[PDB]
């Protein structure tokens, strides 16, 4: 008679960033084999769930799950907080469930993961007054140079030249103006 | 040959600041042929150093006839920081043009004005198609992205050159290269997504 609850193997070092999909895998395990069902804005598919053979030792059972932090989860400046603390159980088929086993989900901010490049030179005739071409082909080379950066991701460029990128969670990043732009007359 | 040549004076031109435009002349004489031409603006003792005419042709024997005039291709670009005056009756340059024959003979001088206005003056963008935003009073930097692109898309006629910024609250801005504005407000860009 089956009394052994099924065993969980949990991933540790979960870490996402907000309005950024991610992935990872459980794995759970029971000695009959077999695993009928888990209970954890996560998705995750039931496909292969309560047939026999799908949880052996030679091959766990895995469950994909993936989900996105929202936008606009405000994260503390203690970043030891910024994780959610979340929980999964599982049950074979003779009524067996194991206890709650604890995964951890830690969310940062989009600029933590970013670090810009620097664009190929703009040469203006004005450092500290740029004119609206020449912003424009400071936004465009930042852009070229930064494929990894989200699409969403908004480029602003200010009269010195100064560079602001502003990600999809309004975080932002910073490029100074001596990085972006440089005096047309100077180097000629 | 003891007449002068006739230019076909021209129509008044509106200018944009940065934005080229281009017309022409047409010159006719007894000989058939037509030597140089002087173009000189009123007040501008040194003429315009921007605006330039085409010397093809030029001297050239048959190029002015009463059937086959000689038409002189005259273009040109309006400074971008070419200042504007409050009045505009004075946003403007008078030109004169005077015309040599193979003999000799000078033209009486014609003239014609070219106006002068913001770059703005010669846009009126059309409105975007609505960009669903979740809080009217912070966009995100996904919806503004959105708002840019969906204007730009609309206004193929709009230089590239001109910048397209975006508000907290959807208002577009559009910058041209003279640094004149054009406006759309957010009732006409944005909307809210529960509603
Ligand atoms: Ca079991
Ligand atoms: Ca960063
Ligand atoms: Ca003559
Ligand atoms: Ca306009
Ligand atoms: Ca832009």
């Amino acid at each position: 008679t089956d009394t052994t609850p099924p065993t969980i193997t949990v991933p540790s070092d979960i870490i996402a960033y907000r309005g950024e999909e991610f992935e990872f895998y459980f794995e759970i395990t029971d000695d009959s084999g077999q695993v009928k069902n888990i209970e954890l804005w996560l998705e995750y598919s039931e496909d292969n769930f309560n047939v026999p053979g799908n949880a052996t030792s030679d091959n766990p059972l895995r469950v994909r799950v993936h989900g996105t932090v929202p936008l606009n989860e405000p994260i503390p400046a203690d970043k030891n907080r910024a994780q959610f603390t979340e929980t999964i159980r599982a049950w074979d088929a003779a009524g067996n469930v194991s206890s709650n086993i604890t995964f951890v989900i830690k969310y940062r901010a989009q600029t933590d993961k970013y670090n810009p490049a620097d664009p190929t030179i703009t040469y203006v005739d004005r450092l500290s007054s740029l004119s609206p071409s020449e912003k424009n082909a400071v936004e465009a080379a930042v852009r070229a140079a930064n494929p990894q950066i989200p699409a969403a991701a908004r480029i602003t460029v200010s009269a010195n030249g100064t560079v602001t990128i502003t990600y999809p969670d309004s975080s932002t990043d910073t490029i100074t103006a001596n990085r972006v732009v440089k005096d047309l007359a100077s180097s000629r």
